[PDB]
């Protein structure tokens, strides 16, 4: 939502940038250090993500336009994707969050073009 985008742009060094914020409002998140931290911030603020517990797959399922329990294959597929990214070995917390969310890119893009289950318990 608008509020979280604005607050995260202030919380993250470099993120209060006109050009970057045009991307963010368009659900476009480039692979750069500022955006890494921005994506982490949004994930934390919306409780979609946690540095320790990773991606809340149920919260993300709900953020993809659903109100029910996540499909089992959605949970399985993303648990496996996230495990394959060896997130615990990524020292930079922003890079870690950005890498984690790459697993859900296809889902968010499909949802956008149409309009707890922590991965690391
Ligand atoms: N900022
Ligand atoms: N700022
Ligand atoms: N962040
Ligand atoms: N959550
Ligand atoms: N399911
Ligand atoms: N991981
Ligand atoms: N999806
Ligand atoms: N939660």
């Amino acid at each position: 939502n608008e509020s979280v985008i604005e607050s995260c742009s202030n919380a993250v060094q470099g993120a209060a940038n006109d050009e970057l914020k045009v991307h963010y409002r368009a659900n476009e998140f480039p692979d750069d250090p500022v955006t890494h931290c921005f994506v982490r911030c949004i994930g934390l603020e919306l409780n979609l993500y946690d540095d320790k517990y990773g991606v809340d797959l149920q919260a993300n399922w709900e953020n993809l336009g659903n109100s029910d329990d996540a499909d089992e294959e959605f949970v399985a597929k993303h648990r496996a994707c996230l495990e394959a990214k060896n997130l615990e070995t990524i020292e930079d917390l922003c890079e870690r969050a950005y890498s984690a969310f790459q697993c859900l890119r296809e889902d968010y893009e499909m949802y956008q073009n149409n309009n707890e289950l922590w991965s690391h318990p």
